[PDB]
């Protein structure tokens, strides 16, 4: 268990294997690509009905992205977790079929492990010879959405680096091919960051409201309730509303962003919590990682009610 460290790349690997392998009538693990280094990226699926009644929505969760956000990758195992090991919420899986993807970007996060623990690029290079000192690029900055028109640096090196061009990396890709397989039935996308405890939806780029914005905010607002009556006293507030106005910035390229612009009703990007203000908002104290993904599990699990009820 030791949800009281955050564990190496190859353990969370381990994990989704584990469950695959144990619970394979309702666990599927899916290698989908090889990273840019070399290794494997994975997701589990998880269905009662091994994804063939296309009735049930489909609910995706991903993490990881950023390789310094180290609280993002156990928030989405606990979900497989709750999802398979302790079901406490039987409807989630009589009413969805899932998707997680506990690590998007595997170079990076093995990166801060060895090398450098604020690291949040992804590691590739390419034909341009500058890219073998400039490693990686910004993976919320990847996706084909207003793809590099702000929130970025055209060097290669800077870390809100955009890329070669959209979805220029691998991982980026994979998590793009999930978004398009299971466009259909998605009734909500979210992908885990840190820090700030903040639930964020589009338009991220101009801070301006999508046609979808009452669901989103009363979905947030309903998330952000939830975590807050099961967090610690000693923990912040959940902000939930627009991520431009909220996160202070514009930001072109997310996946949140790119998700709902191709048609998914409720996309958000949960910037979990962090104690400190600087580099350490992003290694939230240990002894609280089970209790984070305890409670953050609680706003998933009122998210996914509510799109699920929005969706029909
Ligand atoms: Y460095
Ligand atoms: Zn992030």
């Amino acid at each position: 268990l030791p949800y009281d460290n955050y564990q190496e790349l190859e353990v969370i690997d381990e994990y989704l294997d584990y469950i695959g392998e144990k619970y394979p009538d309702v666990a599927t693990v899916v290698n989908a690509a090889e990273s840019f280094e070399g290794r494997p990226i994975k997701y589990i699926k998880i269905s009662t009905t091994n994804f063939e009644d296309e009735n049930k929505p489909v609910i995706f969760i991903d993490g990881g992205i950023h390789a310094r956000e180290w609280i993002s990758p156990p928030s989405v195992t606990w979900a497989i977790h709750k999802l398979v090991e302790d079901v406490t919420e039987n409807d989630l899986l009589e009413k969805f079929d899932w998707i997680l993807l506990p690590v998007v970007n595997p170079d990076g996060y093995k990166y801060t492990f060895t090398n450098e623990r604020f690291w949040r690029k992804t590691r590739s290079t390419n034909n341009n010879p500058l890219s073998q000192i400039c490693r990686g690029a910004d993976g919320n900055r990847n996706f084909d959405f207003v793809w590099n028109s702000i929130g970025t640096s055209n060097s290669p090196c800077s870390d809100i680096y955009a890329g070669t061009s959209a979805f220029s990396e691998v991982e980026t890709r994979v998590v793009r091919d999930i978004l398009h397989e299971h466009l259909a039935r998605m009734a909500l996308y979210l992908t885990m960051h840190s820090f700030g405890s903040m639930i964020l939806y589009p338009w991220g780029h101009d801070g301006s409201l999508s046609q979808n914005a009452l669901g989103l905010h009363t979905v947030g607002v309903a998330m952000a309730s939830v975590i807050q009556s099961n967090a610690l006293p000693n923990f912040p507030p959940y902000t939930v509303g627009n991520s431009a106005l909220v996160i202070g910035y514009y930001i072109a390229g997310s996946s949140e962003d790119y998700a709902h612009s191709i048609g998914v009703p409720l996309s958000y990007t949960y910037e979990l919590p962090g104690l400190s203000s600087g580099w350490d908002g992003f290694h939230l104290p240990p002894q609280y990682i089970e209790q984070v993904c305890r409670e953050t599990w609680e706003g998933i699990v009122v998210g996914a009610r509510r799109a699920g009820d929005l969706f029909r």
